């Protein structure tokens, strides 16, 4: 559900993991190689070309979305947030 977008049962699994410290670091970890791995795809080759609908502004879109389960579920968590804006960082230069 972080590839369906289904916001209720990342706030409930968020809800179970915010009990402990680093649980929710094991969520950066893989929130953050999501979001690289996506990002990565996408403001680079596409196969042949790109695809400015998924590579200008498909980024925000993407970005959007992962806001979107920052607010949502996470709740703006300083770390999160913190990850999350040095992976747009790094590959907002990769254009």
């Amino acid at each position: 559900m972080l590839k369906n977008g289904k916001t209720e049962d990342l706030g409930c699994m968020y809800k179970l993991f915010s009990r402990v410290p680093n649980g929710l670091k094991t969520m950066c970890e893989c929130m953050s190689s999501y979001l690289r791995e996506q990002g990565k795809a996408l403001v680079s080759e596409e196969g042949e070309g790109k695809n400015p609908v998924d590579y200008i502004q498909g980024l925000l879109d993407l970005k959007s979305r992962f806001d979107r389960f920052l607010l949502e579920s996470f709740n703006n968590d300083r770390l999160f947030k913190q990850t999350i804006a040095g992976d747009f960082e790094y590959f907002l230069n990769l254009n």
